[PDB]
């Protein structure tokens, strides 16, 4: 009776297929009729898989060979004239896109396009490039991939529901290229409706009798003239010769953006009662006669198995609106940003696995809570999932009496530093007696062969940890030695010890758990494996120490400590579901203290703390959400940074500004306003000598720390940068 749906599924493979066979592509190794073998064998098995769960609306067109957004721009040929001189196929022209293109004297090193964060989860998107120029239209010629692959499922014996990005989606989250610099991309929205028309109506032909088409900026601030837009691009679409179209939401919360829906002629809406289960009332209540109502209760973007019970109770409430006949159960986005296959971890305790379900496993799910409010007797799955979330809630691998404890002891004096800003640099002029424009590297060098090598053997006991060690000193006392030669102020240690900015804290962090296949696709081929948050999250022993007092000691230039900051760790990981984003950094930033502390403590006194993914964790509309957000991630950064003295200095990179004010940082490296700062910024050989005198206008030569932009030209560009700051001096 009610039916099950799924947005999206992950197109990387249980083995990461994907991965390997694009990379090889690439690399000359596979041939494109290879390549598309593994796709259509990816497809099919993602298809069989989702068939045989029992999921009734099973996506096609949401496989890509890199990204989605790209895969729509190749297909209405958005496709800026520079791609297009190189004799490339399509799949080429694709890829040239993706990935940028090399080729031989001319000489050309043609960039890829723009990589775009997608909304707030951990996924980047190819940012659709518009020009006046721009003739949007379809090409056959290079297939149409929407309409082969749903011809594919059909062929195997399964009825998919296409999926695509809409027509105002797709405008505005593109941009203006560089040679139409007024152009507004939503203003082109009488330039693809034709477009779109025409390929729905080539997907009815095929026997296509629903499609997904996902608007999610429906979840974000419009202005009021875009908010417009919906109706006149569906008013277009819509009619006998096109699919059913279910017009799609995720992320977040479209109530603000409601009256821009309320008259649409579309057949449906599927709205995330995962990250906003309360919108639920309000949406409802425009819902046409002869709309449907897919309810997202599966979290298409987290890894905790979902509470049965209670997802069912949310469908129930729109049934009791709506009607049992008008409401799907969903996935709350696609799975795309989840992992494949729970079944392939080989390393977790039984008792925590218990408390997962990845992609393939979340199949089941909405298929048992489709058949609970369907009144089908699941009282066995029921009863299983029940036993398995009051496990969860009862376990003490999750809270900890200390952590607990400790965060009753936050407060303004734990996330204030000693004294402000001015009474703070006198004391650090006293005992470093820097130059004015130190110059200062802003993070790691380039890896050397051996340090993988030996690190793959100290893995595997081979070697023992005093010949690891004395490896990695070696590496370190290389990228010291260098930097004193270049003649830098301030160094840093290069960190070869280290493998990735996340897992090497998480790892020596309580409340952590790790998988050994839970591979979220980022961008293009590039995938990550996020650490889970499981408990209360505290800081057994030194992280970082060890690495930092020996680079120190063998100068007598002040050597950087280098640490990510607590709300890093929290977006780079899949959260707790029980506790607040809040919490868990308030948690990371007690433990971050420690750490800090354990570094000044060993004579470690510039330490530098950076937080890369402040910009990723805002939340989607301005607001309460929002301004506590900027709050909480700054009070965070405080509490792990106001344990120190007046002497030490705090410092924080970014790459290219009012959670950046609230930090109190003794020195922000930006990469290159100026009003909000009022403590020390750093900035990364004609020009920039000219720059500095040009920047030396409006601010002080005091406030200034020189710093890298963000492999063996370092030594030049480095050493060109150094010289430079001292013909100021």
């Amino acid at each position: 009776m009610v039916q099950s749906s799924v947005l999206g599924f992950p197109r990387i493979g249980g083995q990461r297929e994907l991965k390997k066979i694009t990379e090889a592509y690439w690399s000359g190794k596979a041939t494109v009729e290879e390549l598309l073998a593994k796709g259509k064998e990816l497809r099919e098995h993602n298809w069989k898989l989702q068939q045989k769960a029992g999921v009734d609306i099973i996506p096609s067109n949401d496989f890509s060979y890199y990204d989605q957004v790209l895969d729509l721009s190749l297909l209405f040929n958005a496709i800026p004239e520079r791609y297009t001189k190189f004799d490339l196929a399509p799949i080429d022209v694709l890829f040239a896109m993706g990935r940028g293109l090399q080729a031989a004297a001319a000489a050309v090193d043609v960039t890829a396009l723009e990589m775009v964060k997608w909304f707030d989860s951990n996924y980047h998107y190819v940012r659709p490039t518009f020009s006046h120029s721009t003739e949007f239209k379809l090409n056959t010629a290079a297939g149409i991939k929407p309409v082969d692959e749903f011809n594919e499922a059909k062929a195997l014996g399964v009825q998919t529901r296409p999926v695509i990005l809409g027509p105002v989606s797709y405008l505005y989250l593109g941009k203006a290229d560089k040679d139409s610099l007024d152009l507004e991309p939503i203003s082109l929205l009488p330039k693809i409706l034709p477009v779109y028309k025409e390929l729905l109506q080539k997907l009815k032909e095929a026997g296509a009798e629903q499609v997904q088409i996902d608007e999610p900026v429906l979840v974000l601030d419009l202005p009021e003239a875009v908010q417009s837009k919906f109706k006149e691009a569906y008013d277009a679409l819509v009619g006998a010769d096109v699919p059913e179209l279910i017009l799609t939401t995720y992320f977040g919360d479209v109530r603000p953006n409601l009256k821009a829906i309320e008259n649409l002629p579309v057949a449906g809406f599927h709205f995330d009662f995962v990250r906003v289960p309360e919108q639920l009332d309000e949406v409802a209540s425009i819902l046409k006669d002869g709309q449907t109502l897919s309810a997202g209760v599966v979290d298409g973007r987290n890894i905790w198995k979902t509470d049965f019970a209670k997802a069912s109770a949310v469908v129930q409430k729109a049934i009791e609106k709506v009607g049992k006949d008008k409401v799907v159960v969903a996935t709350s986005s696609s799975l795309l940003h989840t992992p494949v296959d729970l079944e392939s971890e080989t390393k977790l305790d039984a008792v925590i696995k218990d408390w997962f379900s990845f992609a393939t496993q979340k199949l089941d799910e909405v298929v048992v809570i489709a058949k609970n409010v369907s009144g089908e007797d699941v009282s066995k799955q029921l009863e299983a999932n029940a036993a398995s979330i009051k496990a969860r809630s009862e376990s003490s691998i999750t809270n900890d009496p200390k952590v607990q404890e400790r965060l009753t002891t936050i407060n303004e004096a734990l996330a204030t530093r000693k004294a402000a800003f001015p009474e703070r640099l006198t004391e650090q002029k006293a005992k470093y007696n820097l130059p004015l424009f130190p110059t200062t590297t802003i993070g790691s060098f380039p890896q050397t062969k051996d340090i993988r090598i030996n690190r793959n053997k100290f893995a595997k006991g081979q070697i023992t940890a005093e010949e690891y060690e004395a490896f990695i000193n070696k590496e370190i006392e290389t990228v010291v030695r260098f930097q004193e030669e270049i003649g830098l102020d301030v160094l840093v240690h290069g960190e070869p010890e280290r493998n990735d900015m996340v897992q090497y804290f998480g790892e020596q962090l309580n409340g952590f758990a790790f998988t050994t296949n839970g591979w979220v696709q980022s961008y293009g081929s590039r995938y990550v494996r996020p650490p889970i948050i499981v408990g209360d999250v505290s800081r057994p022993k030194a992280m970082t120490v060890k690495e930092s007092v020996y680079a120190q000691s063998i100068t007598s230039k002040p050597m950087k400590g280098m640490l990510t900051g607590p709300v890093t760790i929290l977006r780079w990981s899949f959260p707790r579901d029980d506790v607040s984003g809040k919490i868990q950094a308030l948690q990371l930033g007690l433990a971050l203290r420690d750490e800090v502390n354990d570094l000044e403590g060993a004579g470690i006194t510039v330490i530098q703390v950076d937080e890369p993914a402040i910009r990723e964790g805002l939340p989607l509309r301005a607001g309460k959400e929002r301004s506590d957000y900027l709050n909480w991630a700054a009070q965070s950064f405080r509490v792990a940074t106001s344990g120190v003295e007046n002497s030490t200095q705090i410092h924080s990179h970014f790459c290219y500004p009012n959670h950046i004010k609230a930090l109190d940082a003794d020195v922000v490296s930006i990469e290159f306003e100026f009003s909000e700062y009022p403590n020390h910024i750093g900035l990364g050989k004609q020009e920039f000598v000219s720059r500095i005198e040009e920047i030396l206008k409006v601010y002080p030569a005091s406030k200034f720390w020189v710093n890298p932009d963000c492999w063996p030209e370092v030594k030049e560009s480095l050493t060109n940068m150094v010289e430079a700051a001292k013909e100021f001096r």
